[PDB]
């Protein structure tokens, strides 16, 4: 097939930027992700593509719990910090304050506008990633605002 065309077409996909978190005891993990989409209205399902060989994939697969926060249009700088390994210091992750989520107590970045807690229902491995399908069990809105669209950041993950 035309691999160059394939890369371009896949790179033409539009994505939002989110931060997914997970934890097991004192071990916590957070990372910026873009392969995300709702997958059902009833029940409320979301699908997140996580790299099989990654810290967050290991925690999410093993504990079956996760939290996801939507980054605001002006939070590129924050999204930037969660590309690196997660370093927890006090009630902060990579320099950003967080609070325990209301349901399972997963790390919640208090600066981000929207957040949700979800339980893993199915984890579908496929190639180098796995499609985690989880059911939203709680959600919260600190404030309303336009989300961060990946294209505007200049970054990308696809192709």
């Amino acid at each position: 097939m035309n691999l160059e065309a394939k890369k371009k077409v896949l790179r033409s996909f539009t994505y939002g930027l989110y931060v997914l978190t997970a934890k097991d005891g004192d071990e916590v993990a957070a990372g910026t992700v873009n392969w995300v989409t709702q997958a059902s209205f009833q029940p409320p399902l979301v699908a997140v593509g996580l790299k099989r060989d990654s810290h967050l994939h290991a925690l999410v697969e093993r504990t079956g719990k996760l939290a996801l926060m939507t980054l605001a249009h002006d939070q590129k700088a924050i999204a930037q910090d969660f590309f690196k390994p997660t370093v927890r210091e006090g009630d902060r992750l990579n320099g950003h304050p967080f609070e325990p989520s209301p349901t399972f107590g997963l790390p919640l970045l208090t600066e981000l506008p929207y957040w949700l807690e979800a339980e893993v229902r199915h984890l579908y491995p496929g190639g180098d990633h796995s499609l985690v399908v989880a059911e939203v069990v709680e959600a919260g809105v600190r404030r309303e605002e336009k989300p961060l669209v990946m294209w505007d950041t200049g970054w990308f993950y696809g192709g």
